[PDB]
């Protein structure tokens, strides 16, 4: 069993119609009173609601096949960037872990919508929250004062204002001054999927765009939205900021972090790009005219082999480019942790089996071995919170001071906060 | 190909023309829901808009001497002073770089105006942002806060508010830095180029600037004619820094001797020997205006300007305008640091100039200003400009003031306070 198999999301097509409407925004909600949808995932969002996803898995328990494919999806998500698209793949891959171990099981079917698991359930157990990381139980405490700050600005996205400075060992590896640098992802995972040898697994570009373009305008048929639904902002309550928003010639969904999970040579494509943003320019060029200069030419970045990423790098404007690549710190968070290899090159078998006893058997999910802080995540989601939500002035300029020292600590180059926060959605 | 020459700005009146008409203010704004030109010089300050004079150029690359002559407008705008004139130099010379090199391409033709360039875009691309310092990758995203500073307080000037202590941050510059010598002169390249008495000087710019700005301003109380619907009060202020012209104290938002120190060869060494005569002269306790006055009564005064214009304009200025400009104004003591009269007034020798545009060419001489070069004096400059033309908080504005004291210290800059300066002059 593989996770991240652009097959695996057709498969459920019918499940995750059911997800996909259920991660729209009604189309006029000053209209009633209330809404099912924003009811529970309002709920989900408060710090002392159980997690969906953990409950679910504990009605399961109380085989084999189970816990070591589990484990292989809670390893793909600890080594994907946080966006829809990886929510739709985690989505997925649950649907198959479920018809595969639970066929007879009524919690497997009616999986996704309301009074089940929502879109922001996936977020919270796979990607915010990590519930499948092994960490010590000295580390509990702690660790839930940070998710309730998460809890709180993520909220706060979804219903427009907030209600820190009293809440906020080094944090992680980087600030570890006795750790040996990281090598990159641990030895088991280079040998299954690392190597010349390996061909891709397929991309998940073309659901992405059919799925977005259907239901939102982010880009101005496997999903059909209903009416008295918001056809203007896709199924966003999938994505980390909860909704659509444009400001600048961004928009709050970022398309090149979706690239990053839906497309195998995003990674390295995107990093070349800024080096060649950097590089090439040897003057003081400012880096909106950098990266048009750049992505002018008619041939732009030979590297990347699908025409289709090629053709929507270049489509995306300066301002989304120069805001992924220099000043959003989710961005920068997205393009730390996530390796392409794990994600999209098809595994060797004898490896791989040794991967899912060590995963199954609590080894390779206490850390993200490329990038891993809980710091760093909680500040960007309360930096995220700020941008797409009203925050009271104090505050929101104390988390501005604290992010960019931290970002300093942990060696990423961005463009100041206030200045992001200013420019870009 | 050199630049700062009158001829280049007779020869191309056509197209100046339509780049002063449109670099004057509406003549009743508020009877409008808007105005392209506004709309237009409002969108070249957002930080994340492009220099569209980065975007002509590289648009006309995707010959073998244009990039020396480009190369050496540039090193020019880099020893000249934020100003009127320079921008119209700067104006005058990319014209004659663009028939030169590109006579074929229509972009050169119609090259100023709405939907082309304006005054703010030339003022940003050559003077406030200078995209073309050669500066190392790992500095870029520092350059960017400031340059941010810069355009946010810049439009402020613009519109009228401000919409600093959340962005604000090794010496900056070699002024502090204070393990080299002290700033002696323009690189040896530009010496040897351009130094010595042997050399022949250009023409001189004042006339051009007393026509067209008595034209179409009050500022001096036919090159160009303006417009209807226009304000001819202001004169095309949209070409200088302030972005208006406003009165107080016998002074004005236009500095007159910023522009002579762009516009005339010997008003750079004849306002220093001037500032030496308002310190040394007088051995007694008289205040600054009236030294000022003192030394400038005389009928015989400033016997060093042969050219009796400049010194007749100097002498013509209030004792504000000139105690403003020698002793309290930040940007006229910028202006005043980086000028060289020599780069842009004397006749190059063309066999040392050829070494001089392909060092330019390559890159070497434009990493700094060797008379002063400083990004940080330079953005709490543009910032304290901002604060005393456009509505900005008791808190920012008083942090402002107590920033830019420190660095002027440091720098060795010796201005009157800079709240004494605000509260005084335009
Ligand atoms: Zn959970
Ligand atoms: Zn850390
Ligand atoms: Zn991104
Ligand atoms: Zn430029
Ligand atoms: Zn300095
Ligand atoms: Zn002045």
């Amino acid at each position: 069993f593989v996770p991240w198999q652009l097959g695996t999301i057709t498969r459920h097509r019918d499940e995750l119609q059911k997800l996909l409407a259920a991660s729209l925004l009604p189309e006029h909600p000053e209209e009633s009173l209330g809404n099912p949808i924003m009811t529970q995932i309002h709920q989900s969002l408060q710090p002392s609601s159980p997690c969906r996803v953990c409950q679910l898995l504990f009605s399961l328990v109380r085989p084999m096949g189970f816990f070591e494919d589990y484990a292989c999806l809670c390893f793909f998500c600890l080594y994907a960037p946080h966006c829809w698209t990886s929510t739709m793949a985690a989505a997925a891959d649950l649907c198959e872990i479920m018809h595969l171990h639970f066929p007879e099981e009524e919690a497997t079917y009616g999986l996704f919508g309301p009074g089940r698991l929502m879109g922001i359930d996936l977020q919270l157990h796979f990607f915010v929250q990590k519930c499948f990381k092994t960490t010590a139980a000295e580390k509990i405490l702690g660790i839930s004062n940070l998710q309730f700050l998460k809890s709180e600005f993520i909220r706060g996205m979804l219903t427009g204002t907030i209600t820190f400075k009293t809440s906020w060992t080094p944090c992680c590896q980087i600030t570890d001054t006795t750790t040996a640098p990281a090598s990159g992802i641990p030895e088991l995972a280079r040998a299954t999927f690392c190597g010349a040898s390996r061909p891709t697994k397929p991309s998940l570009l073309p659901a992405l765009i059919d799925i977005w373009s259907t239901s939102s305008e982010l880009l101005d048929p496997f999903f059909s939205p209903p009416l008295q639904a918001d056809t203007s902002q896709g199924p966003c309550l999938m994505h980390p900021t909860l909704g659509l928003r444009y400001k600048n010639g961004t928009a709050s969904v970022c398309l090149l972090c979706e690239c990053l999970a839906a497309h195998p040579e995003a990674p390295k494509a995107l990093q070349t790009l800024q080096c060649e943003v950097m590089g090439h320019i040897e003057n003081n060029v400012k880096l909106v005219d950098r990266i048009a200069f750049v992505l002018d030419n008619p041939f732009a970045m030979p590297y990347v082999s699908d025409p289709l990423l090629r053709e929507l790098i270049r489509g995306c404007t300066p301002q989304e480019i120069h805001k992924h690549l220099f000043c959003d710190p989710l961005c920068a968070l997205n393009a730390k942790v996530v390796s392409e290899d794990v994600l999209f090159r098809l595994p060797r078998e004898q490896e791989y089996k040794k991967l899912r006893a060590s995963a199954a058997a609590g080894q390779l999910l206490d850390a993200n071995t490329l990038f891993d802080c809980e710091v760093v995540q909680t500040l960007v989601f309360l930096f995220k919170g700020l941008q797409n939500a009203r925050v009271g002035k104090t505050t929101s300029l104390d988390i501005i001071r604290e992010l960019t020292a931290q970002l300093k600590r942990h060696r990423l180059d961005l463009a100041h906060p206030s200045q992001t926060s200013h420019l870009y959605a």
